[PDB]
């Protein structure tokens, strides 16, 4: 595993998040469930707790967008970059954006598995960098293992716990 330079991390006991926009590919209820699932995958290993808010600012702002969307990291259409997240910090820090030009799926269809993509992106939102281990969720490319049957690897757990300590 690798953390970000200067290992930024959330210092609060609870970190909020808010889904600002949704994808046309899934029901809104599924995205909400999958984001909670993804945050819990990491939360289970550490002292943090998460709370969803539906208005204003949240530490982790989540949204779907196609093309240019304000932050100077335009999406590129179907394929290639699927999504991108930023290291913990104020403003854009900690946010996670998903390329709406992708065909998002809960796993029952062809497309990009949103639970897997959200686990990777929220890993970045928490301060995780990329792993060299092809089996890790934090590996840079999609598809090595099985998007429909996966869990954090020992490498991902070692990294998140180094950053925030064990629960
Ligand atoms: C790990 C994921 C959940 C999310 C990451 C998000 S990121 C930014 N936060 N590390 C991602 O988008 N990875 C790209 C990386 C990537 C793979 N290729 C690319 C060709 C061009 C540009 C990027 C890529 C070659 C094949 C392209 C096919 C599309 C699959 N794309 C990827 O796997
Ligand atoms: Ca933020
Ligand atoms: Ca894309
Ligand atoms: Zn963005
Ligand atoms: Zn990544």
């Amino acid at each position: 595993y690798s953390l970000f330079p200067n290992s930024p991390k959330w210092t609060s006991k609870v970190v909020t998040y808010r889904i600002v926009s949704y994808t046309r590919d899934l029901p809104h209820i599924t995205v909400d469930r999958l984001v909670s699932k993804a945050l819990n995958m990491w939360g289970k290993e550490i002292p943090l707790h998460f709370r969803k808010v539906v208005w204003g600012t949240a530490d982790i702002m989540i949204g779907f967008a196609r093309g240019a969307h304000g932050d100077s990291y335009p999406f590129d259409g179907p394929g290639n970059t699927l999504a991108h997240a930023f290291a913990p910090g104020t403003g854009l820090g900690g946010d996670a954006h998903f390329d709406e030009d992708e065909r998002w799926t809960d796993g029952s269809s062809l497309g990009i598995n949103f639970l897997y993509a959200a686990t990777h992106e929220l890993g970045h939102s928490l301060g995780m960098g990329h792993s060299s281990d092809p089996n890790a969720v934090m590996y840079p490319t999609y598809g090595n293992g099985d998007p429909q049957n996966f869990k954090l690897s020992q490498d991902d757990i070692k990294g998140i716990q180094k950053l925030y300590g064990k629960r």
